[PDB]
């Protein structure tokens, strides 16, 4: 009835029972990855925005193709170590390089109501600028 929001309370249990259709309605990237990471779900929204195809990441990791280089204890590191206790919640910004500059947005990873999954949302931030904070060598 209602709409989706982003961060919800019960943001899981509402996509929980939309399909792939509505999910694609969404105003905001969202990605579905297994215990290994391997991309489950591709929302067309995000597929937009990065320029990625959700049939053609099914089955591949998010850190294999979907995000070459983001094999860092910062990114795939806090997937699976939450995988670990059962409950992958992280909520951080992080840059997505394209072709036309690299770009801040927010990301968020939410263990699924199921726990056979995760869910993987990401939401552009606001415009903004800034400057160089360099010094002399020391
Ligand atoms: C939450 O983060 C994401 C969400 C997405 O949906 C898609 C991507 C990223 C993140 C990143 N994607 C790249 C590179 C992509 C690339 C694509 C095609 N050719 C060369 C490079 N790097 C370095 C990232 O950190």
């Amino acid at each position: 009835m209602e709409h989706v929001a982003f961060g919800s309370e019960d943001i899981e249990n509402t996509l929980a029972k939309m399909d792939d259709g509505q999910l694609d309605g969404l105003a905001f990237g969202a990605i579905q990855l297994d215990g290994d990471g391997n991309i489950l779900q591709y929302n067309a929204a995000e597929g937009d925005i990065t320029g990625r195809d959700p049939k053609q990441v099914i089955g591949k990791n998010f850190f294999k193709d979907v995000a070459p280089g983001t094999d860092s204890p910062e990114f795939y590191g806090k997937f699976k170590e939450g995988v670990a206790s059962g409950n992958l919640n992280t909520m951080f910004e992080w840059m997505i390089p394209t072709s036309r500059g690299p770009t801040k947005v927010k990301v968020h990873m939410k263990k699924a109501l199921s726990g056979d999954s995760y869910w993987v949302f990401v939401k552009r931030v606001k415009l903004a600028a800034a400057l160089e904070h360099h010094h002399h060598h020391h």
